[PDB]
DNA sequence: ATGGGACTTTTTGA
DNA sequence: TTCAAAAAGTCCCA
């Protein structure tokens, strides 16, 4: 329900957006938190502005009325006029009214605090500052009625697979005066995914983004599952456009190291570097110099991606694992013809250059013509989870019997040389498959076009992808999810560049030594090392860096 | 108990 | 008809 943002970037992002504020020209600010909870921004907000005013009391009181500007009256003052709050939890609004009101402890005061929905409210008027924290919701965990009205209202920022995020991310940017400025902290992923890419569209051309402050896989959040990053936005007349991004270099760190983020942000845990907006193309490449001049030249010098030469797909969906995979030793698999058994890997049984031998299989149920023939099969083996099964969206519609796969693809994809690679992991790992291993969606596979085969082939392929230059390569534009996990996605691996020079056959030839020293029983992986060292200095030869 | 590490399903819009 | 994206991940241990 409620998340509580740490203090320490609580008091970061009200500075951030009130360190410089004007109040003489400005007493009357409007500050909104539009998911304010319990109050975790807005009571800080209130500290900062009862300082801001107590300290210019009499320079306010020279230039405005005498009688309205006394120390006695900012209380009144700030609760009337400059602070506003929204949530759809009505207790977490009725603390946040007590503690506001108890920050004073005669005639009674209005609070600007609403109990509803922030994204159906007809909000009156703009906001000179708004700070907080939204919340998230996949797509997965929000109701279909729901997402019905934000792909019809919030349509600029929200298709597909898009966050609920993504709509408090416009809303903010909708309700913010000209010359505010909005700060808050979301999940990192809208920077780099396919889903937020019209969000990053719409941010880009409707506001100046100031500054990006990315933990990459850090825990901001105790217990909670989620990658952090705040950004700090305005609506300034500029004419400059350069946003400060603060990347963590440790992800092992602990929030609380300095009294301040500043501290943290100046040190050397953090680096720093300037991204000129007017430069973003779609997708924001945020990285340091040194790291542009590498992506860049890896661009410039390869010809192909493997969207080009590849045919890329995900998966087997069973749509219920448990009724479809068994151990290679259960007995009930002396119940199933061998015809329907196919081998069964998962991301784990998968390392660079080749997989580990498999040790489940999958009753590839398509296959079974109906329910008399192999009657003991649906009996003792897969309607064990007929309820279940039966509770599918397309079992559900009729589409799909209760026995069959849900996304069952086709089996001849499958049952080829192809290469497969982990959809999550903390390295490069691109295998060559021999054995015509089958796979959830937890392990992605590509082959390469008929076309393409005499300029590339499977083992250069896994040879300069499982390099060095190619993990930092992909790394650079690739998905940051958690703590030493990337997303290995088709919808950027396939957007890696290759390339084919003098090195090729030497390359390919070390391939070929590091995979036949990997399938050897008495392994000796040391030179392995060493061939993949050679490898990547031809590579790195070849690309010029 | 918490914080850290290993590992990754099927629901879902298009 | 049937593709692929999505961590307020999930689950465990010392
Ligand atoms: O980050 C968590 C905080 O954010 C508040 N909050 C969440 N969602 C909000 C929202 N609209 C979205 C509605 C989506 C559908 C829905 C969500 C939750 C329950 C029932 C239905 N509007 C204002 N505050 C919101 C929530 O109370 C916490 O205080
Ligand atoms: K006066
Ligand atoms: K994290």
């Amino acid at each position: 329900g409620i998340y509580y943002t740490p203090k320490i970037i609580v008091d970061y992002i009200v500075k951030k957006t009130l360190k410089n504020h004007d109040i003489i020209k400005n007493p009357y600010p409007r500050i909104l938190d539009i998911s304010c909870g319990c109050g975790n921004f807005l009571l800080e907000v209130y500290d900062i502005l009862y300082d801001l005013f107590e300290e210019n009391i009499y320079e306010l009181k020279k230039k405005y009325d005498e009688n309205y500007w006394t120390v006695d009256n900012i209380h009144r003052h700030i609760l009337n006029y400059c602070i506003y709050g929204a949530d759809i939890d009505e207790k977490a609004i009725s603390i946040l009214k007590d503690s506001l009101t108890n920050k004073k402890v005669e005639s009674d005061i209005k609070i600007n605090l609403f109990c509803c929905d922030s994204l159906k409210k007809k909000w009156r008027y703009k906001f000179d500052y708004i700070v907080g924290n939204p919340p998230y919701i996949g797509h997965k965990k929000l109701e279909k009625k729901y997402k019905k009205f934000l792909l019809e209202k919030y349509s600029e920022v929200y298709k597909d697979k898009a966050d609920l995020y993504f709509c408090f991310y416009k809303k903010i940017i909708d309700i913010l005066k000209q010359g505010g400025i909005g700060s808050v902290i979301t999940p990192r992923y809208f920077l780099e995914s396919l889903s937020g890419k019209d969000l990053r569209e719409y941010i880009k051309s409707n506001v100046n983004v100031q500054e990006i402050v990315d933990f990459l896989g850090a825990n901001i959040f105790k217990n909670i599952g989620v990658s952090s990053c705040i950004l700090t936005f305005d609506k300034k007349k500029t004419k400059e456009t350069y946003i400060d991004v603060f990347k963590i270099k440790n992800e092992d760190i602990c929030i609380n190291k300095f009294e301040t983020l500043e501290e943290l942000l100046k040190s050397s845990k953090f680096e720093h570097f300037n991204i000129n907006q007017r430069l973003l193309s779609d997708e924001w490449i945020l990285v340091n110099k040194d790291d542009e001049t590498f992506y860049n030249k890896i661009q410039e010098k390869c010809k192909y991606s493997l969207e080009d030469i590849a045919i890329s797909f995900q998966g087997i969906i069973t749509g219920c694992d448990k009724a479809f995979i068994l151990s290679k030793d259960d007995v009930k698999l002396n119940l199933v013809d061998d015809k329907f058994l196919k081998c069964w890997i998962k991301s784990k049984n998968i390392n660079k250059y080749i997989v580990d031998k498999s040790e489940y299989r999958l009753i590839y149920s398509n296959d079974i013509d109906n329910e008399n023939t192999n009657k003991r099969i649906l009996d003792e083996i897969i309607g064990l989870y007929k309820t279940k099964l039966e509770n599918r969206r397309e079992c559900k519609s009729g589409i799909r019997k209760w026995y069959e796969l849900q996304w069952g693809r086709e089996k001849l994809f499958f049952e080829r040389k192809k290469i497969m690679y982990p959809y999550k992991s903390n390295e490069n790992r691109f295998a060559i498959d021999y054995d015509n291993n089958f796979s959830s969606a937890d392990v992605y596979s590509f082959f390469i076009k008929e076309e393409y085969l005499d300029k590339f082939s499977y083992e250069y392929l896994v040879g300069i992808l499982n390099s060095s230059v190619y993990d930092k390569y992909f790394k650079i534009t690739a998905k940051k999810m958690s703590k030493n996990i990337y997303d290995y996605y088709p919808n950027k691996v396939m957007k890696i560049r290759i390339f084919r020079d003098n090195n090729y056959e030497e390359i390919e030839n070390l391939s070929k030594q590091i995979i036949s020293i990997l399938l050897n029983k008495s392994i000796d992986k040391g030179k392995v090392e060493k061939l993949q060292i050679k490898m990547d200095n031809l590579i790195m030869d070849s690309l010029g860096i």
